[PDB]
């Protein structure tokens, strides 16, 4: 148990690290998503030739090519995550096993999480936020590679209507990585410990940055069921463009995220 | 939202509901399983025949590894019916839209199944027939082609899920809030749904902290074991798929079939 002037520190040095961990936070992304700006607008892509024009604006075959762009931001992303994960109280004090298993099952629930700042129904925000590529056209891209990013647009729809900010995401990123439930972890009982923490600390947290929204709380920890969900569908989607395409690479880093 | 005194009423509310409707309580079950009328052992093959034709269990009337199989669906089917009744109790459902009654309880049961489950269950066994026999991990374990590994997730959870130690007041709202869940495919009218869940919630978290005061944190911790409910139901029915589609010992009446349907 904690007194509740160490969790408003808590929840502020999680910020402050989340701001230097991660360039393009929620409040950017929703800053260029909203518009209002004639400075932040994103090109969009919507097709084909809108594709072949953010090349010449942003900076194989396209489905391949896109494909092969979100794996090189995943990989970012598992780096940016990485970066955080040091800064949790406590989880550079963990058995390093473990550090790697917390970082190997909780790097994609985070990165759908964080995903979800970058969308609206319409689409998603890419090449930290120069771009905007429509949900219409990610769903008609061929092969199996057409419905690789639906699932992910269903859920931030949803965990969007939340209306989280970053300083509460900071906190929700740090508690999903500091789970004790993970496969093979070897001392559970430290894990548990800083989650109680971190548990804590948003508690404190959601009631006073939303106290109008009740219960957010409880509504935001069974958001993680669905990000569990989205993690499986993935992974075997994968196996699927694994088993198809023998041209394509995974990054050595994914690659060892997704054994067992 | 809801004043303090309003969420122990429906906190005794839903506990004598869920007291009323489920016969085996967890109270029950552990007084029986901690050696607190000693059940019936299964153990192996010879246990079970005489188990059969001693205590007459009413889910064991093919082969050995099929017919547990099937009992184990002849018990999860009288379980629905007593979840449903549970349900209509638990105030607000029954003035839900009649298809959002329906489509809760069809998506519900399944996690309030396995929750369930676990009070009934330790790591050695599990009690069977409102107690009257117990049936050993290892038993179940030993079962042959995939009937052995359909048995052994179950332990896996429940021997993680009993290790928060809730009891049956807990678990009355615990399962409350599992049945409102909004995000079920096909809800017409999600508003009232996640209405009554919010009551549920807020429920819950006071019982958790009047209930065990020393357990910090252990809310949140339950709400995260609905992951974990989610996936045993994901894996589950991708394991009935296997057996359907491979194995041939397993047809029965038609109208047996219907029932278990
Ligand atoms: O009394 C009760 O509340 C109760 C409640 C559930 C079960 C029980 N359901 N179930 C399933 O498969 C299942 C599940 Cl979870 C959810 C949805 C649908 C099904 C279905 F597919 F079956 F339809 C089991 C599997 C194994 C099992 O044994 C175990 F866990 F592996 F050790 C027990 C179960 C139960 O079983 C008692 C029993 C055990 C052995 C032989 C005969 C009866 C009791």
């Amino acid at each position: 148990h904690m007194e509740s002037a160490d969790l408003r520190a808590l929840a502020k040095h999680l910020y402050d690290s989340y701001i230097k961990s991660f360039p393009l936070t929620k409040a950017k992304a929703r800053a260029i998503l909203t518009g209002k700006t004639t400075d932040k607008s994103p090109f969009v892509i919507y097709d084909m030739n809108s594709l072949m024009m953010g090349e010449d604006k942003i900076k194989k075959e396209v489905a391949i090519r896109i494909f092969q762009g979100c794996q090189f931001r995943s990989v970012e992303a598992v780096q940016e995550i990485t970066e955080y994960a040091k800064s949790i109280p406590g989880f550079v004090n963990l058995d390093l096993n473990d550090q790697v298993t917390l970082l190997k099952y909780g790097v994609h629930e985070i990165i759908y999480t964080m995903l979800a700042s970058l969308m609206n129904k319409d689409g998603v925000l890419i090449s930290e936020g120069q771009g905007f590529m429509t949900r219409e056209f990610l769903k008609s891209l061929r092969k199996p590679f057409g419905d690789f990013m639906e699932p992910k647009f269903e859920f931030a729809v949803k965990f969007n209507a939340l209306e989280l900010d970053d300083s509460d995401l900071a906190i929700f990123i740090a508690v999903i990585i500091l789970s004790g439930d993970r496969p093979g972890l070897l001392n559970v009982k430290p894990i548990e410990d800083i989650q109680d923490n971190l548990l804590q600390a948003l508690e404190l947290q959601l009631k006073l940055n939303h106290p109008e929204s009740s219960q957010l709380f409880a509504k935001l920890l069974q958001k993680m069921t669905d990000l569990r969900q989205i993690v499986t569908e993935h992974v075997q989607l994968l196996q699927v463009i694994k088993k198809t395409e023998t041209d394509m690479s995974l990054h050595p880093l994914l690659q060892e995220i997704y054994k067992d």
